[PDB]
């Protein structure tokens, strides 16, 4: 039993709801919530400047560093970095963004990440201003994580168009 409420049961390991990823990170505190990041780990936009802007602008000073560190993630990859007042941890995943002419097979790469923790806070990836369609986005989820995933959808309209075409 955990702390998620009001989520739609896709399937046997995917929920989802339609929620401020921000609020939700809020009131549940969970172990893991993911950040829609790029490469450069900029939180400008979109999930990842929500996120940041809910932590002061901490998420940005911790990234930083990071790259200073170790340079720039893969698309298709990730890192574990604090997840401030919203989380235990932030698992930043690195979607490809369409607008930027990437690869949309690094969609499943992506999601893989998720794989590595039991339970998790996400949005879908590459959805939004990453230019993905998010109804592959869902799909890819489903059919790649394997873990326990509570998607947050912003968007009501989008929401109720995820689960009618749910297959
Ligand atoms: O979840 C969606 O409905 C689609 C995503 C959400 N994206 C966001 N952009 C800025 N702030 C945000 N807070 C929470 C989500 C979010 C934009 C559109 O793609």
């Amino acid at each position: 039993v955990n702390s998620f409420s009001g989520y739609l049961k896709l399937t046997d390991n995917v929920y989802i709801k339609n929620a401020d990823i921000v609020e939700e990170a809020k009131k549940v505190k969970p172990t893991v919530v993911v950040n829609a990041a790029n490469v450069y780990l900029k939180h400008g936009g979109g999930v990842a400047g929500a996120l940041n802007k809910a932590t002061n602008n901490a998420m940005q000073v911790e990234s930083d560093d990071y790259i200073a560190t170790n340079g720039p993630l893969k698309v298709g990859g990730s890192c574990v970095l604090s997840g401030h007042n919203l989380a235990k941890h932030c698992l930043h995943v690195v979607g490809p963004n369409v607008n930027k002419g990437e690869d949309i097979q690094l969609l499943k790469s992506a999601y893989e990440n998720f794989n590595q923790h039991e339970v998790l806070l996400a949005p879908l990836l590459s959805a939004g201003i990453f230019g993905a369609d998010p109804i592959h986005s869902l799909r890819v989820c489903v059919d790649t994580v394997r873990t326990n995933v509570y998607l947050a959808v912003f968007d009501k309209n989008l929401y109720d168009k995820l689960v009618s075409s749910f297959l």
